[PDB]
């Protein structure tokens, strides 16, 4: 079961690289784990599906297209599975919101949501199985004596 | 998408252990949608067969008591890689049983069932609502 947290970082200006990091995140698992998951919650553009769009609020209304990134950090190209994924056994990770490719983008309000799990390699893939504790309970059982 | 599991200890007279008596009885809830339950017991495996165990009395290993899952509905896969039983109920509760497995003269004494379960969907995936965070990002130009 992993935390997650992510950090804005400020930034003057509007004319964004490819790349640019716009938030830091870090997700931190205790238990074994043979590494991380994380995806952004937010619309693909045309399908595609195409990159990930994020419209400003509370203001201006524009369109902002970013991507994860940070070292480690791979995505898997056939359709079906996503969000980014590590082989990092340590207990944590960072991962960055980066702009996903060079961007004239208009001044406004622009809300980051990031979801993340560790998950465990599974031979007979099934692939990687996400990872949380199962509910648990203990009851007692008393063997009587003969007498 | 997390189970809520209950386990109910049910009282019996004596040390001889018929197969099939139930030790325990079980529930478990999913609030969720979910295509069925998976249920294990956390203690040492016979390899027997499947979802079969061998139990410590809580004062040590030197006396055994061997129990199994039971219940109608209730699979194991046959190879040992998946551990645990399975079922395909997609409503809200699945009831279970711990039985005793095999008839045994039991050493008197306290032992210590520890059931851990979740619920699945189907796609070899548990149900974990994973962790979300969101941060706002201004983008402003100097002039």
């Amino acid at each position: 079961s992993a935390d997650i947290t992510l950090m804005n970082h400020k930034y003057m200006g509007n004319l964004l690289h490819d790349g640019v990091k716009l938030a830091t995140g870090r997700i931190i698992c205790q238990d074994t784990h043979s590494g991380f998951r994380v995806w952004i919650n937010a619309r693909q553009e045309g399908g595609g599906a195409g990159k990930y769009i994020v419209q400003s609020t509370e203001g201006p209304q524009h369109n902002l297209r970013i991507r994860i990134g940070g070292n480690g950090w791979s995505s898997f190209v056939e359709k079906g599975i996503q969000g980014v994924f590590n082989t990092i056994k340590e207990d944590a990770s960072i991962f960055y919101i980066e702009v996903d490719g060079n961007q004239q983008v208009h001044p406004g309000k622009y809300l980051f949501s990031v979801s993340g799990e560790c998950y465990i390699h599974m031979d007979n893939k099934q692939e990687f199985i996400p990872l949380c504790q199962a509910a648990t309970i203990t009851a007692q059982h008393t063997v009587e004596k003969l007498n």
